[PDB]
């Protein structure tokens, strides 16, 4: 339950609320209607970690489901995190690289199936089956890992090298954090109970943190982000 | 309740299922900017069908409403589903016929009502209020076909024949499929139980399957979609 | 709970309904395609008060939460509600100011945290819990205010005298009308019990009439709407 996990939720709550007053003081000034896009996407993914991620500190977020034989302690505010989160970070890396409507469209889309079966499965009674769900999550994950790595890459390497270079640093960080969540969530309490609740929830901050404010930070950090 | 409809269920699943596959298979190397929003908008059509499917076929998107003076087998998912697939078909109308800006947004905003309205009528307890909200519901559907059949034909007299007949077609389809619906939902276990849930999750499957997979081939195997 | 109140909400439902009949019945033969977008925009936002309405009249908008050692009786439509039209009043606002798609997507994240957040205070069980997210619910709200202020009155200058008046009531009115929400909320059945459920809804009532209604008709009866 949520107790022993309190701390690693509190820390949590605290770093995307710095990281939000970071981003925030910094993009004031910013005259670059270009970078003030970046800043404006690239700001809210930190601004709403903070408020899931204090729900969760204060007991809102999370619930409990009944599956294994067993009632089970269930942080569904990641999913309401994450629902508006990703599509946002893509966005990021679309405007970046300036992929076609058709591309972001296909993107969103992965991604709020991607999260909406990550939810489902979450809630599902049936152990067994919170399995299933976890398959399709995942398998629009990848879809999106692919359009990103070679799809977007390729777009990149139209850009000026500053923009090519900072997506590829980009690239290679949501790729490789994006698909850690499944393998979290796989041997975490939401699945096989392999990892306890706690450590499951420093392994989500971590990820979410880095994921949020480090790209963030890449990313507001360089001229790429510039016209 | 889920049981002697559990069929219907499994062949809609698996009938999205291979639509989304069909139309991602097909716009793999796909050059055409426009042709590429087409496919996305279309084939996640198809996709979100498939998720939502699959949750009433594994007893997840059923919920029981108490009104009639006794318990109300009500699969909810299907507004899930078609709060984004019936935005989504409808931009692929607008796209087609290159409709206003003001235009899309009224019609996105009729729909999210119509589905809305029709979602609260299905889990409101007071049988007497949920033909209310259908009222309104098939009013705001109502607003849709008018624009789609007076509005959007004339936009389509614009194009290239090939644009206004497949656009001809499309819209004859949407019109008499989407009227459909209101009579299920109004004969059907959500309204007065006139026809049995086993026989419904029938008719929404057909409509559904029809009004999506077949829309997606009519539009998808046409030059239509190309610049 | 909800029957003293009952009238304030018909009267409401009324108003709303009637708002959304008169802006229907206005932009019919409305060629300019910027005023057919502000028609939209507008038309929409009153549209969605009605249905939200009717839910608090007909009783499904009302909840019960249990805080302050005891039941309470919560209108959790209102946030269902102002979930769409507060962007949407927010969208008005831009177009007639042209503002920058990076500040647009900032105005529409911090709106939905604002409304995300207090609907999220009015349910948490921890009575003293319920003030933060009221706290943080306003520093959202206060930023969108302050953009809208000093941000867009500036964009505002730009353009013919026309706008810049329209804009400069518009802006007095919103600025002015939001920030009474926050105060009927924490001097409300949300918060602090000083004012009756009774008395609350009637304060609604006139701010949501008045920031919809009002709004639509200072807007939409001017030529600040057009090309
Ligand atoms: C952009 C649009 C305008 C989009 C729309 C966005 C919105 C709708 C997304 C929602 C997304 C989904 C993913 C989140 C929902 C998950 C869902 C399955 C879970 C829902 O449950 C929570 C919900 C309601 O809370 C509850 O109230 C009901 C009514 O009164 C009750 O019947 C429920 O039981 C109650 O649940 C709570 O309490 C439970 C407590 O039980 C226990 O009690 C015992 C007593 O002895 C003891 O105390 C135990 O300890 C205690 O647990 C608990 O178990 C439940 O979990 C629950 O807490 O909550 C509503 C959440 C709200 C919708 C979150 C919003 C997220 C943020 C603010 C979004 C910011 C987004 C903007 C929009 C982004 C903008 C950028 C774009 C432009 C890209
Ligand atoms: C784009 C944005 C980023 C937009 C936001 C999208 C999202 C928020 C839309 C939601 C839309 C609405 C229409 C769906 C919600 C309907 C709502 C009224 C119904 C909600 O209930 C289900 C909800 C939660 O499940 C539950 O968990 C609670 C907390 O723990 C519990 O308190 C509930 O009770 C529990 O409910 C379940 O179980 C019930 C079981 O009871 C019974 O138990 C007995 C025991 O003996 C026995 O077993 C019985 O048989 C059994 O029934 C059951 O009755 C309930 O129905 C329920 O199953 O679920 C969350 C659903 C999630 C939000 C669905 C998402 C849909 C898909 C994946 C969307 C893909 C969308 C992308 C975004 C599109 C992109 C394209 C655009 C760009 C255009
Ligand atoms: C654009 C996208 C496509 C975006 C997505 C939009 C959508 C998902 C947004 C939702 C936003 C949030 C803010 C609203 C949800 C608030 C949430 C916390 C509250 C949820 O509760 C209500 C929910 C479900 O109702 C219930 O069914 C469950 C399953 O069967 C039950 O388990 C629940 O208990 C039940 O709750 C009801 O009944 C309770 C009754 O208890 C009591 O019973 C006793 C018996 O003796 C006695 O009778 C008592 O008197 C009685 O009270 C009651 O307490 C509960 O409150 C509840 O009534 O409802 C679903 C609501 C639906 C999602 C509202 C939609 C709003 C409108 C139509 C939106 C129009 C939007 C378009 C999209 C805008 C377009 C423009 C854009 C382009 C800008
Ligand atoms: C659906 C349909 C295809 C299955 C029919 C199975 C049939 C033999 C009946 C037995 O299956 C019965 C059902 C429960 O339904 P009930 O009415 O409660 O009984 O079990 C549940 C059955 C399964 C566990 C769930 C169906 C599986 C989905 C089709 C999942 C697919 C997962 C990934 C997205 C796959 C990616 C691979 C891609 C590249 C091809
Ligand atoms: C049981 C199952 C049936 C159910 C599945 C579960 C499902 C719900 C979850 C999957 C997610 C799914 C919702 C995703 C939908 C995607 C769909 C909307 C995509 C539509 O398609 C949009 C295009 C965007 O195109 P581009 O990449 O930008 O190409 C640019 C080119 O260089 C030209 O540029 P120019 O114009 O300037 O000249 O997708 C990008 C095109 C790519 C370059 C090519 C991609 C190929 C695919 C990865 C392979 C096809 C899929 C496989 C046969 C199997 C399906 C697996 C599933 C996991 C995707
Ligand atoms: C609202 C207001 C207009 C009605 C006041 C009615 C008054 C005589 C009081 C009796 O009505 C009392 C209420 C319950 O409220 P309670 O407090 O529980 O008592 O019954 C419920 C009353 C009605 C069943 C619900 C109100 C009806 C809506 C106004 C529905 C309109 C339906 C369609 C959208 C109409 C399209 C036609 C258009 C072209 C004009
Ligand atoms: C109790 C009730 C009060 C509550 C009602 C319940 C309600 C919640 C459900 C109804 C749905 C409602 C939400 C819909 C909102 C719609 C609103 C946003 C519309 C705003 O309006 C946008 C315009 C888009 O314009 P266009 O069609 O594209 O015109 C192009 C022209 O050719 C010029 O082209 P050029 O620029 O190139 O020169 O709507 C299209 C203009 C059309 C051509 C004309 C349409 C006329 C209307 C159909 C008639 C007006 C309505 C009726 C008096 C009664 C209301 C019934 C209700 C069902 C609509
Ligand atoms: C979070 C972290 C920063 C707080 C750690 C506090 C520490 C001393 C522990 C005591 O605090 C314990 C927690 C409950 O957690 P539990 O596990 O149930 O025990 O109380 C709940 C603690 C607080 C009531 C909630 C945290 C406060 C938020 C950080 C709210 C901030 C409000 C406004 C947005 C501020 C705008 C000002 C801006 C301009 C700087
Ligand atoms: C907080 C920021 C980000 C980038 C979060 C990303 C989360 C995911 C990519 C989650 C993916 C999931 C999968 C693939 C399947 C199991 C359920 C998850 C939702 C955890
Ligand atoms: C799955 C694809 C589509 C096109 C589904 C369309 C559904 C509708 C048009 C439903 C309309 C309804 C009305 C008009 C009123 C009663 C409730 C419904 C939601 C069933
Ligand atoms: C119905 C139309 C509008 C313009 C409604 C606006 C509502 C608000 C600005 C509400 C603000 C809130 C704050 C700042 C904090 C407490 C909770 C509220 C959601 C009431």
């Amino acid at each position: 339950t949520g107790r022993p996990e309190w701390i690693w939720l509190a820390l949590g709550t605290a770093l995307m609320g710095l990281g939000t007053l970071y981003f925030l003081v910094k993009g004031m000034g910013v005259s670059d209607p270009d970078a003030k896009k970046f800043y404006a996407i690239t700001t809210l993914v930190p601004a709403i970690a903070f408020t899931m991620y204090l729900s969760m500190l204060l007991g809102y977020g999370l619930t409990m489901v009944p599956f294994g034989g067993e009632q089970n302690p269930i942080y569904w505010a990641r999913y309401a995190d994450w629902l508006f989160t990703t599509p946002l970070l893509l966005l990021d890396l679309a405007l970046l690289v300036d992929a076609d409507q058709g591309t972001i469209l296909a993107l969103v889309g992965a991604d709020g199936i991607m999260i909406g079966t990550g939810l489902v499965g979450a809630l599902t009674k049936v152990y067994s089956y919170r399995f299933v769900w976890w398959a399709i999550s995942t398998a629009a994950m990848l879809y999106i890992l692919y359009v990103l790595f070679f799809g977007f890459t390729s777009k990149a390497e139209s850009m000026r090298p500053e923009v090519a270079s900072t997506f590829k640093v980009l690239r290679n960080v949501t790729v490789v954090l994006w698909s850690a969540y499944p393998v979290v969530w796989l041997i975490g309490s939401e699945g096989a109970g392999i990892v306890p609740l706690n450590i499951e929830t420093l392994l989500f901050m971590v990820l979410d943190v880095s994921a949020k404010v480090g790209f963030g930070l890449i990313l507001l950090r360089s001229r790429a982000i510039f016209g």
